């Protein structure tokens, strides 16, 4: 099973590329019974190297592969709007990447295992603007959150609200410093106002 | 009855028109003090209208009832601070304006000499408080707007912030909480003009 070739059929599945002792190997195409196809470079009956890969929804991968899942720099768009361009590891958003969100979102920071993770700056379509640390998907830790009207809150956040102490500072230039818990102003504060009289 | 000019041993002096050994009409009458009142007279006290201007620099210019400054008067002061309203038996009382030297000017109600009820007091620092007082002081509800733009609006306790009250600023952000002796007290909320999400 060596040289160029045709071949399979596990369901209707055809591969058509290079060959070496009865696995795929080299630069090759597949058609998967989904209707999916993935053109690229193989390594021993999985994809490995760079290929594209593209889904019959819709959705479109290209980048680097390895053991049949995608490793490395690749860029997923979803023809929808979504864009991914980034690293990753073994199938999931894992490194550092940017996405463009159909909302109108801009991402640009660090992932873990498909989730935002690390530092990472998201800028909203709404105006807000977050630059902070981030866990699960979701704002945790110190971050700092601009709003539309050029306000901002500066403090920790956990799992995706308003946690812990923190400072709001308003463009009049007044400040609130208090704690938070769970997206919600509790406890004692203080509020320093911009000018006295 | 009749006019004529006498002289006391105090040296005092009075010339003007009596009543039945008494001082009654048209009179003057420098003090020993060197205050010389200027008026019109009822048994032997200054009661209609008249002016009294004393050494120091004052001058009361107003009705004048049982001795006492009664009715609408005017008094401007050592400072310069310059008092134009009712008066009742010689204590500012009723509405009355005072422009004090320093720059600020009261505009309100007054009991017994005291700023008490509603008024206005326009600082010179630029402030503004409209609101209650008791007993010359800011007391009850009240507005306090500051040069910034932004206003605390909330209750009054002798003379500080005290009770609840909102600060509100220019953006429609609010702070609202409690305060104590004019200073930051209890727990508060503040709100955002504009947020995310929603
Ligand atoms: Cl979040
Ligand atoms: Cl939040
Ligand atoms: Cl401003
Ligand atoms: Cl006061
Ligand atoms: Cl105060």
């Amino acid at each position: 099973m060596q040289g160029w070739g045709k071949y399979f059929y596990a369901d209707g599945g055809v591969y058509e590329g290079e060959w070496v002792d009865g696995r795929m190997h080299g630069r090759g195409t597949y058609v998967f019974p989904n209707g999916n196809k993935y053109e690229g470079e193989w390594v021993e009956d999985r994809k490995d190297g760079y290929g594209i890969l593209l889904y019959t929804n819709g959705e479109r991968y290209e980048g680097y592969w390895h053991l049949d899942k995608a490793h490395g720099k690749g860029t997923l768009t979803f023809l929808q709007g979504d864009r991914y361009v980034g690293e990753w590891h073994y199938g999931k958003k894992h490194g550092h990447g940017v996405l463009s969100y159909s909302n109108g979102d801009t991402y640009d920071g660090e992932w873990r295992d498909d989730d935002a993770w690390g530092y990472g700056v998201l800028q909203y379509a709404n105006g807000c603007r977050y630059e902070g640390e981030w866990a699960e998907d979701r704002r945790h830790g110190k971050g700092l959150l601009v709003l539309p009207d050029g306000s901002s809150y500066e403090g920790s956040f956990a799992h995706g609200k308003k946690d812990g102490p923190g400072k709001i500072i308003l463009k009049d230039g007044s400040m609130y410093i208090g704690t938070w818990k769970d997206g919600v102003i509790v406890g004692q504060g203080e509020f320093r106002l911009s000018e006295n009289c």
